[PDB]
């Protein structure tokens, strides 16, 4: 039997001054509990109980010996609410980072479900990319991220659990001069709204431009918003690539285009990011679950 | 006596976080970049970098002397650019911040004017808010920033203009149980989805229930992101506040709805902030000038 | 429910800091260690050690665990010791600080007087001072410390039983400039060796330079071991405060001297401070009464 | 010419009117700076200086240029002032633990002369043996350890550098029965003091035993206090082993006795021990070198 449980017990033959009434008390099995008493007696070399006609009562081993079990019990119940607490702050509080296309498709049902299976945790959300969100990741200060990132180029302290594999489009304004392009290097007049990838601003178009023996993109402006970007793109002759989530769930629409070319762009891996030595709480891989289960 | 030429030297290598990494300044010849950072330890008499886990991590002193670093280099090109500026080249670069309802709607329209005008100037828009802003403000890396902030509250050496009187509304899903609630008191039992403001994570509401007599209002999360802020409430019984204009620019906006209520809110100023001691490069002034015209 | 036997699991696995060097727990047959540990885990509902650079390391719950894991591992083995010792079976263990006045008179005679009537009890002998020893006090890896203390400001959980009234000396190299100075005012442009105290280094000088209306000592050096103090003052000009014992029992007699002050320094209570409620062991008690009996 | 020099002197040029009296003000060659401001120029594109009769005066692209140059001159004077306060923090403290024969013969006369040739460090010492500095070393609260410790058996972490090989006796009261003993064999009988190793209470005694083939060292009592022990043992029949430097330098000297064995001890090795990542101060260094002329 559990020692501590056999503590508990003599605390309670101590008030209510019997071996059977205590066993029944605490919904402990009696010839269990005397076979631990027992066993206890034997190892102290000592009796703790004295029959009487009521009951038993505490020998002087009994008495001397209570004392050290009372503060034995009472240490277990205060350890046991430490950590409870600080375990319920932990398990209660998420804190991430999410890229524009997992924040404005799988987050928001992601969310709700989640809310429904892990009702007591607060969670934080940001705007995050890779490699940005490495720091606060070892630190601490973040627990996850759902970020882009290239496999053989992400820093060692971190894990690297894929999500989905994402798109990137070509996007312009409605009646973009170049909105019939069907080529890379048709665009090669045009100017751009570096938006921002792990390798750089415009690293994406830079890189696609390079593979495809163009020389370097003409610059229009750098725009690391992607909120700003959609508009941005729409009130000018600017050319930006974006994820298709973005082009696909923003609120200008109706005044865009994509330029849909038969030259091949990427298709960024969007993984999950945090620090390895890490423990994770059963509601982050919870979150992690749901936004994987919207992420098909 | 410090050496401008090898800060940016200490910046880049801060930045790649290695050793050889930084060699793409153009040290493609020699491992002299770290006899320039000899040079600088020992006219700080400190030891600036240190030999680390994966590579090259600054010591306390290094990091230390990073916002200075960053303000000269910075401010050194901005003398340089403002000098071609007043002899008519309109050459140079401007990075700012920009606030949800700034980004939305003026900012298109004040790029593309200042493109046209200002060709060649290169331009970096980023999301922000005040006082998350101020250490980029403070160290030139952010000409500028286009935010919501409270007058009486403004760090002292920070410049504010006056940008744009903007509007407060509640948010939530379009048949939410609440949608056609008049008053805060109403909202008094929903659950809220903590936005962004300069007072913290969800001080808009906060402080509105305080004033109309109400407890603090519920959390249900915390979104920083206002990308994933319209998409979250659409998908939830998430109440919000956000922006006017971030409510009828988004992407969910048919799964939306702001409540009739017929209690007042804030009307948070968004202010042009700047380091006030740092002369505005004629180039930004410009723009500025055109972010002001948009926004009426 | 928590497992009292493998408290000390993972008490060890912390010193150890390894996952197989605590194998010597007699799990030289099996790494079933772990599930022992999975099981404490699990009861706390909460990782304990983690995969770490070296071996394995306490997450933050793990490290606020094990204060309490100390307490009822330690309580257990008095309650245990106590029950033989009341049965006239002298066995068991003692761990208690003493400072250098108790150490160097009384405690070596006591040590024998104790050893003669208790052959077979386990006696550990450590330095300490108070306030350092408050959380070995409180954890019960210490069963008493014998320090000076401030009777005004004892921790309210500390039981302070009066052991001796110490006297403090003033000592410096045996020519000193100032061997003859009658008045602490006559110190006044010395520097110091901050000794050792209850209240902070050179407490003791810095209190008594501010009663007699001086300004703040000078600090020459702060020195907390007392076995290298007579030594470092016999080498130089520092003068230091020390116990009158530690002055009259040194390995540098023959070099030092003690200032013929005329001003008065204070006289330390030394106490014997235990944390109250726990029972003192019969063999504890036996040797605090042979520490308090050679105290003269 | 140092471009810091450079704006110094334009700055000078705009108070005094005149380069060639800013040169001569500030130490710098005419030819030189002349040189300077005109290279500076060219790559400006703009004078910064138009002549008078009297010398010169700032352009309006000078005047302009000059706000930022004011900045600049400003900063580094305060990155200058911010990193020689953390520096001069840095160098005028040292925090270190030694041994028992450190602190008893080397630190003494090393003390001296160290604070002679670095007047400006505030030194603080303690007690400590490894492996328990480890942890302090690791977290940095102690800048090196000098210590015992097995070459073959120290922290990753740590660095070490071999200090002096030293030397360990057996200790015992000057009559004591064996006093006369050539062998350990002749000790078996002997109650010990296990004083502090590396290796645990005793672990010099206990594997000197074990290795000329003995059973166990009979227990008298652990004492780790190597203040305690030269007293303990001579006020009781237990023989400790400890280094020679404490036999030599200790209070109770004419009570004590060596008890030289044809067997032999082993020769501790005394360690430099400090965590590598870590930078060394100047003053740290020197404290070494001391101890380290003061252990030959
Ligand atoms: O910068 C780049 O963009 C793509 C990347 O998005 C693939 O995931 C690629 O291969 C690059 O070199
Ligand atoms: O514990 C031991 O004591 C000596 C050591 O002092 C040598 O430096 C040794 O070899 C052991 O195994």
């Amino acid at each position: 039997m559990l020692k501590l449980q056999t503590l508990q017990a003599l605390i309670c033959i101590e008030e209510v001054g019997s071996l059977r009434a205590a066993a029944q008390l605490l919904h402990l099995s009696q010839p269990a509990l005397s076979a631990a008493i027992q066993q206890l007696e034997d190892e102290l070399k000592a009796p703790l109980l004295v029959r009487t006609k009521r009951g038993v009562s505490l020998t002087s081993f009994g008495q001397a010996f209570m004392k050290h079990a009372r503060l034995i019990v009472t240490e277990s119940r205060r350890a046991q609410e430490e950590i409870g607490q600080l375990r319920g702050r932990w398990e209660g509080h998420i804190t991430f980072a999410a890229s524009p296309a997992i924040a404005l498709a799988a987050l928001p049902l992601a969310l709700a479900s989640f809310a429904r299976e892990f009702p007591d945790v607060t969670v934080n959300v940001r705007d995050g990319m890779y490699p940005a969100v490495s720091p606060q990741l070892r630190d601490g200060t973040l627990d996850f991220a759902l970020t882009a990132a290239h496999k053989h180029d992400i820093d060692t302290d971190l894990e690297a659990q894929p999500l989905y594999v994402s798109d990137v489009v070509i996007v312009g304004q409605r009646q973009h001069p170049m909105a019939n392009a069907t080529r890379l290097a048709e665009l090669q007049e045009c100017r751009w709204a570096f938006s921002s990838a792990p390798r750089g601003p415009g690293a994406i178009i830079r890189n696609a431009f390079a593979r495809y023996g163009l020389p370097e993109p003409k610059l229009g402006l750098v725009c690391e918003s992607f909120l700003a970007l959609p508009g941005v793109v729409a009130h000018s002759d600017l050319l930006t690539t974006m994820p298709r989530t973005l082009y696909e769930r923003n609120a200008f629409k109706d005044q865009l285009c994509s330029i849909p070319l038969q030259d091949a762009l990427p298709n960024p891996t969007i993984y999950v990011l945090r620090r390895h030595d890490l423990p994770v709480t059963p509601a982050a891989a919870g979150l992690i679950r749901w936004i994987q289960h919207h992420a098909l």
